[PDB]
């Protein structure tokens, strides 16, 4: 019924799980996301039929993302792995409704979410090249469903913020609207959604959850690109990287 | 050479099929189909290099749609429309509903009249689509807009549709005629064999997401599901009833 | 370092490959594509962090592409595509004047594209009746849609860069004045970050890209119907037409 890190509120047939994190910016540690886990298991019922994720009004940041503090930080059963992972499989829709900005790891969360609905003031930003880490291929596969190639390349060797409006050009968004009004347009969607057929949107968005994964390859490709990733974190410039994030100050990387 | 429930018209490599099945909104039935079908094998000779398929010209609606089997009408079109060895354009005056937009979506080029409009319908009435289905709809617009589009079941404009990248082009609807002949026309200068193949090659990449039988059988286990529900009952019911259905989840 | 086909310059830990065979209007030659390919792989250096293909400042045609199965694992194109996108730095392709046929490839191969209000685009294989191979078509579908993908290359229209950027196609559109600054400082930001993150994530992207799987049966009944292009009365029509610089007259067989 409570959690300490989000706070759950129903609406009728829908669910808003709202980020109660702010001091860390809703980085994704965590407690934070065993919570925001917890919250939705405690929300498969018949009764609740979409859910919206959200940061309180107003905030400044939707999320940071990873928190690299808590510092393979990707693997199989890492918090963000974990959460994109249930979202995917979630049998109701899954709205992100983001106000402020977005970074790395949070980006990959609301990617991974069924349909994004924004403040025009929102910005978003890919910056696992900034630290030096290796992203994982499920991680990465994870941002390659919505705009194309070019693009999700430019986002992520540039780390650059991109804004609301350029972000629906893409293809990321599903649309953008004044602050003012996101709560009440997004609910007003969500409200109409939940009166659709929930079995059939479950049967539908797990098809495309199997077709969106349907990439194959053989074990030693897989084995290769891991290897690739070791070297990453084995590298000098990993360990640069993560020092100057926590330093606050500019990485110097050097190849190595 | 003739059919009941369309007409053909053939402009030297270009062939024009019409709908003629508007007392009934040009609804996806066995009937309709069969025609359609029978009409596009005929046309397969190598004088005719590019197809066209439209709703009478000045309909308000293009398609209603239905009236999932590997062979029920609909997924028999959309793979014929698919192995066919020429490009086939969906030329779009008026609304499209529910198993019509799977099957101009199926085709090669979407050109449509600034007033018309789209939706997939599915979760109104409870229906499990199918993998192959689904497929069908996510080569052109990305995956978050694919699911507003299928979970709201809402109608978009011409105009979001060309911006998602459903369509091609949008024309004012005194033009749409003659636009499209002429992309048509034009695309029969090109060697036809070569076109053959590339579509193919499309066709195949297009369909090269792979998985495992226990997937797909899991998949037809939940979809199994779906039809044994009762919300499935509910949903064909109001339909008929002619009344807004009331899902409950079971 | 040096060659006779294309330029080369660092600035900083950017360097750019410029085409030295306007002549020709940079077509795909191997002679061409083969002095490309040394100058990336002299490139591959750690000092190096982004990489910039550019036709010469005022092109009207940034690349002919194909000069007269030519389509073969081994053709300087298919070469030169899977280098491109085995890279392990990220090449951007800066565009000036009109892209055709296998440039068009070429340049959707790399990672990003920024280019000239002015530039325009072409798929041309159906103008010769060119069986164009699945590795080659798999390289045009990741970034605009199928339908749209359709219309390029069944109509070998040319698209202006205002449409390819709607479409998905490209990064960027600026005016010519302004094309080389804009590409060079995002080049000099990638430059700034992590290297080896970069090269992993792009091979990750590569491999998932090319993820799309069929067997033995379905690869060679595409062969199939490919090699029956390629023994085609059309096939040699569309070469001759061009060659005799008049339309080509295709009937089907
Ligand atoms: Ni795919």
């Amino acid at each position: 019924m409570s959690y300490q890190y989000v706070n759950v509120v129903t609406i009728n047939k829908v669910a808003v799980i709202e980020f109660n994190y702010g001091r860390k910016l809703n980085a994704l540690s965590k407690v934070f996301i065993d919570d925001l886990m917890q919250a939705l298991s405690d929300l498969n019922r018949p009764e609740i039929r979409c859910i919206i994720l959200r940061a309180p009004s107003g905030s400044k940041v939707f999320s940071a993302g990873h928190d690299i503090h808590e510092l393979d930080p990707l693997s199989y059963d890492d918090p963000l792995r974990q959460i994109t992972r249930m979202i995917q499989k979630f049998p109701k829709p899954i709205i992100s409704m983001v106000e402020g900005s977005v970074w790395g790891g949070a980006f990959e969360m609301i990617m991974s979410s069924d349909l994004i609905i924004a403040a025009s003031t929102s910005t978003f930003s890919m910056t696992p090249v900034n630290l030096g880490v290796p992203y994982n291929l499920v991680g990465i596969h994870n941002l390659t469903r919505d705009a194309g190639f070019h693009i999700v390349k430019e986002l992520i060797f540039t780390a650059s913020p991109i804004t609301a409006q350029r972000a629906l050009a893409v293809g990321i968004l599903n649309h953008v609207v004044e602050v003012e009004e996101l709560e009440d347009f997004t609910l007003q969607m969500a409200h109409h959604i939940s009166e659709k057929a929930p079995l059939a949107i479950a049967v539908i968005k797990e098809e495309l959850r199997v077709l969106g994964e349907a990439h194959t390859m053989n074990s030693d490709e897989f084995e290769r690109i891991q290897g690739m990733r070791r070297a990453v974190y084995d590298s000098e410039d990993y360990q640069e990287g993560m020092n100057a994030f926590l330093e606050k100050r500019k990485p110097n990387f050097v190849g190595h």
